[PDB]
């Protein structure tokens, strides 16, 4: 295999043997797939052989294998943090295999908790952070693959960000402050430019984070507080317009609804019926809802200009589409007079569907935001069982359609079906329905329609609604499962889109990057993996022990014992 | 051993007895009691006929189970 | 509550469980149960020809039965 | 509530189940020749032209064949001691 005893000597680790050789003279050769003996003495993790052969001549350090792998490749790569320490302690120089992976991506990849901790805490860690290559689907962004495969170092790295430089627990000079370092391009790589080759999505560790479902991470101090900057810098502020510009006509609505009664129209003077009297307020709403109806199209048609084609895949967009035409027809008269039909008409419209989808405005929130996503996942699969409404309605209706005709509720087949929705959450009337038409004989088939009521109230009362009780405890189980993580993810979401069609000159100067922040002034799963392979590592030194005791036999002195 | 198919032979006769007067004149009272029977089978067969899908099918296989599960319970009803 | 009883306000105003719009809320609130009652509010007001908006008022009854006694007290109970 | 949830943890494997039980009842009465005709048993798609109990039964088979491995290697050691030049330790 072309392994000189050198590299023999510092395979197995044979610090005095490898010292004999160099002291003689071993020429540091490669042998077959490139190997020098610092790449065997690092595979196998002897810092005692690397010691002595790291104090010759320095001039095999930085050789590469046939993959291009340097010493450290292979000492970070199994899992041996002392020999990372050591050949970092030494200047030894950081670089990508062929497959353009750097040490840290290896023992990244290969989940060596020990190995990142020691890369961590010594020097030259941004140079091994920044040492990367883009455009390789594996070995990515460190800080990516540090959230994808071992999220309790980056634990430790983003302890590193929170510096408290001070000594003096709740004192008024006490700080602590937060670094932002980590967690963030510097923005040019964000925008699509010719220079900027590079199209990393924002907020690039916290959305790694919800990604790979660390919410121990995203619970972190320093995500918090990350958070909280990137709220007040732009995600307050551009909730507050988004929010203030819908009340603009959202309240005005209301004001104008419960101040005028809902029969008779109204001009912008006052009520025709000619009252005139409040006629400031009247006019100011009749205009305050007419404004915020058109800048309601610049908005949609602004968001129709930024979202081609995935505008239309949006069931909220045609909400606002009949909120925002509806609030027009309401206050025409203050150009074109309506009949007054007509206005209230689209007033009972525009008044109902207003706070529908104010309720969507705070699913941007986290203190009552999980209710809407609750309210969402069940209105889902109610919709998605709407078929099953449908048959049962029309078995049931059209047949007390034809046995309880006589009667007001059941006259024509679209009264009958309607009254049949209506006896779905039982209230069946039973007596002025049932039993007193059939105590007068006004019941045509008497025992088929108490057959009829009985088969009624076991399917659709009972059966039907304990079957969408059921369907909705599973589905805020599974909600509520995911709820902690949720919220934080439904902000992460908020602030990378809109910072996504925010300008870069603006986010260069609301971004801050450092918070100092004063205080006192103003789970099995895992552990079966940890443990699988910490038994594939022992089975692995049993195989290579068991060699060992086979040669032990093989080569050992038998004379007493020849039979 | 099939119950599907008890529901089916309600549904086809009383089909006919519903439009017999093709043939036959029956009473007005025959007609639409069996008419009554017919409409209100039919749709309740018809939910079993999308069971045979992806979308809403375990809809069907839901109500199925807790229909089971409420005719186990019926003498419970009966006492009580 | 306020899209619900606000809407029913317009609509029903000649009824007199929604004459303010503070009453409407408190009905709306009180229909949250499953105690719509529909004959003496929805059906009859409608075959004497007292709806404003008929075609409306059964959508915003059928709308407000699917969201509040439907999938707002499922929520509360999955909740619970 | 019991009875959906179990039915909502194999909902997945269900629908599946249901339409491999249509086909396979379908063709199970279906004719020879029609079958012959319909299958075609290669298609050709143009995409752009138009979980813990495993893990340990994993581990116990990576242990069981530890432990064989640990007793074949004890009785190497005990022939080793067997079969030993020993004359510096002799008492
Ligand atoms: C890793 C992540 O994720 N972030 C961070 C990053 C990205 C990209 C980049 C670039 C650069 C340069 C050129 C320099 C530096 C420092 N950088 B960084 F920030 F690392 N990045
Ligand atoms: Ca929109
Ligand atoms: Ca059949």
């Amino acid at each position: 295999h072309g392994m000189t005893p050198l590299h023999l000597a510092a395979k197995n680790g044979h610090d005095k043997v490898v010292q004999l050789l160099l002291k003689k003279g071993a020429l540091f050769l490669s042998d077959h797939n490139g190997w020098t003996a610092l790449h065997h003495a690092s595979m196998g993790g002897y810092t005692q052989t690397m010691k002595v052969i790291l104090d010759t001549n320095l001039k095999c350090t930085d050789r590469l294998d046939e993959d291009g792998n340097t010493a450290l490749h292979f000492a970070a790569r199994e899992g041996h943090a002392k020999a990372v320490a050591l050949l970092l302690s030494h200047n030894a120089d950081i670089v990508l295999n062929k497959q353009q992976a750097s040490f840290l991506h290896l023992a990244l990849h290969n989940k060596r908790k020990e190995v990142v901790l020691t890369i961590i805490r010594s020097k030259r860690w941004d140079e091994c952070l920044k040492i990367f290559s883009h455009n390789s689907p594996g070995n990515k962004c460190p800080i990516t693959e540090m959230i994808e495969y071992l999220p309790e170092c980056m634990k430790v790295l983003l302890d590193f960000c929170m510096l408290h430089s001070t000594e003096d627990k709740s004192c008024r000079d006490y700080y602590i402050e937060y670094n932002f370092k980590y967690l963030q391009c510097p923005l040019e790589f964000t925008k699509k430019t010719p220079t900027q080759d590079v199209i990393y999505e924002p907020l690039t560790a916290l959305n790694a984070m919800v990604q790979n479902n660390r919410i121990e991470l995203l619970n972190h101090p320093v995500c918090k507080e990350y958070l909280l900057m990137k709220w007040l810098a732009y995600g307050f502020r551009a909730h507050m317009m988004n929010l203030g510009s819908y009340c603009l006509g959202l309240i005005p609505m209301t004001i104008l609804v419960v101040n005028i009664k809902p029969g008779m129209a109204f001009n912008s003077t006052g009520i025709i019926n000619l009252d005139t009297t409040n006629s400031y307020l009247i006019k100011t709403c009749m205009i305050l809802v007419f404004l915020s109806s058109i800048f309601g199209y610049c908005k949609e048609a602004g968001q129709i200009f930024q979202q081609k084609r995935n505008y239309f895949m949006d069931i909220s967009n045609v909400l606002e589409w009949i909120i925002y035409t509806t609030g027009i027809i309401f206050v025409l008269p203050l150009f074109v007079e309506i009949p007054a039909h007509l206005q209230w008409q689209c007033g009972a419209i525009a008044v109902y569907f207003y706070w529908m989808n104010f309720l969507l405005y705070l699913q941007r929130f986290e203190n009552c935001g999980i209710f809407i996503v609750m309210l969402e996942v069940i209105l889902k699969t109610l919709l998605r069982s709407t078929v099953v409404f449908i048959f049962l309605l029309l078995a049931f209706g059209l047949s007390f359609y034809i046995l309880l005709n006589l009667q007001d509720p059941f006259s024509s087949p679209l009264l009958s079906i309607i009254q049949t929705f209506s006896m779905m959450l039982g209230d069946i009337n039973y007596r002025e329905s049932f039993l007193e038409p059939y105590l007068r004989n006004e019941l045509a088939h008497p025992v088929l329609s108490f057959a009829q009521l009985v088969s009624f109230t076991i399917f659709v009362p009972i059966v039907l609604m304990n079957l969408l009780i059921g369907l909705a405890v599973g589905d805020i189980a599974d909600v509520q499962k995911h709820a902690s993580l949720k919220r934080i993810a439904m902000q992460v979401e908020l602030h990378t889109s809109l910072e996504k069609k925010l300008p870069l000159w603006f986010l260069r100067k609301v971004d801050q990057k450092s918070t100092i922040v004063y205080p006192n002034k103003p789970s099995l799963e895992m552990e079966i993996l940890k443990q699988k392979y910490r038994l594939k590592d022992l089975t692995f030194l049993l195989e290579k022990q068991h060699e060992l005791i086979k040669l032990i036999i093989q080569k050992m002195e038998i004379i007493s014992e020849t039979e």
